[PDB]
């Protein structure tokens, strides 16, 4: 067991081994409670995160563990990672905390975005490093969900990690009215036509690799309707063969009282845009999830020759989530995160 020290952080108490050192406070608490610190074992910048309230219901605990169960299975060079895992606690009577250990995290996509000129080159190596870790996240049955600008860490040397595992699902008022927040939705998860699958990463990824392309958002909706009307001007209204698959009959029943549209010309919105970045953006923005290229499809794809190495695109090793079906009471959750806690493995 290291010794731990203790300090007053803006009202807030942190106990915390002697080897992280000089803790400050950092972030838009978009992860949650994160002070930065310089860990003296390896030498790293790191982000400290100390959760708030992680056993107070049911649903807390069960959140508490699964954020600790995918961020211990994630080990892949564009995915966030975890460096340590800690609790004060010296047994399971007594532990209340948790804390939780990763790389600092600079500048995210919004940032470069925003203020950077960005060659056709620079659009394949970010977008490339996206579907690279999302062939990993995908290959355990894990699908992201929340997959926007933000949540995509970059640094000088347009080196990309995507963030944002087990927090809280967003909420309906987080998702209303003229947000970034839904921007980047797929359509099937923003009106709950159907059950949702790993595909509903892949619209999020189109939304993206259009607005570094242009500089603009793609689909800037003011609320729920108007962003569903923004998407089918783009891509046509849907054929009897989708509208079969919407499961929700008042759903299915909105989408006919609306004038029929075809699909646009991807040359016409994308001006200018390399020809081989049109046709992949062409396969990614398709109304039915069925048809959309996968990410291990999109690898291959002629538009990342420069960087496809198809014995550099590791998938991820087996994970079991039967957890997410069971029922268990508070304590069970909590003895369950006090195992996980005590049995990890640093790094190399
Ligand atoms: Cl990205 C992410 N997802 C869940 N928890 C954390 C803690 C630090 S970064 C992070
Ligand atoms: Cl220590
Ligand atoms: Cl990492
Ligand atoms: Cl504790
Ligand atoms: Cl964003
Ligand atoms: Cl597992
Ligand atoms: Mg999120």
């Amino acid at each position: 067991r290291p010794t731990f020290y203790r300090q007053e952080l803006n009202k807030t108490i942190w106990e915390v081994p002697e080897r992280y050192q000089n803790l400050s406070p950092v972030g838009s608490g978009a992860y949650g409670s994160v002070c930065a610190a310089f860990d003296t074992k390896t030498g790293h910048r790191v982000a400290v995160k100390k959760l708030s309230r992680p056993f107070q219901s049911i649903i807390h605990a069960k959140r508490t563990y699964r954020e600790l169960r995918l961020l211990k299975h994630m080990k892949h060079e564009n995915v966030i990672g975890l460096l340590d895992v800690f609790t004060p606690a010296r047994s399971l009577e007594e532990f209340n905390d948790v804390y939780l250990v990763t790389h600092l995290m600079g500048a995210d996509l919004n940032n470069i975005v925003k203020c950077q000129k960005l060659t056709d080159d620079h659009v394949q190596f970010l977008i490339y490093q996206i579907l690279r870790g999302l062939k990993y996240i995908h290959s355990a049955d894990i699908i992201h969900r929340d997959l926007k600008p933000s949540n995509l860490a970059v640094n000088e040397d347009c080196e990309l990690k995507i963030l944002d595992f087990g927090l809280a699902r967003h909420t309906d008022d987080e998702m209303t009215g003229y947000v970034a927040t839904r921007w980047y939705r797929a359509p099937e998860i923003m009106l709950n036509w159907m059950h949702y699958n790993q595909t509903v990463d892949i619209w999020s990824v189109g939304c993206i690799m259009a607005e570094l392309l242009t500089g603009r958002t793609l689909f800037p909706g003011t609320d729920h309707i108007d962003q569903l009307k923004l998407i089918l001007r783009l891509v046509g209204t849907p054929g009897a063969e989708l509208l079969k698959k919407i499961s929700s009959e008042s759903a299915r029943n909105y989408i006919q009282s609306l004038a029929q549209m075809p699909k646009m010309n991807f040359a016409n919105v994308f001006i200018g845009a390399n020809p081989l970045a049109v046709d992949l953006l062409e396969k990614m923005l398709v109304l039915d999830s069925d048809k959309r290229i996968t990410a291990a499809q999109a690898l291959a794809h002629a538009y990342f020759a420069q960087y496809h190495d198809p014995d550099d695109e590791p998938v991820a090793d087996p994970y079991d989530q039967s957890f997410e079906s069971r029922d268990l009471l508070i304590d069970e959750w909590k003895s369950l995160t006090y195992d996980e806690v005590i049995s990890f493995v640093p790094p190399p």
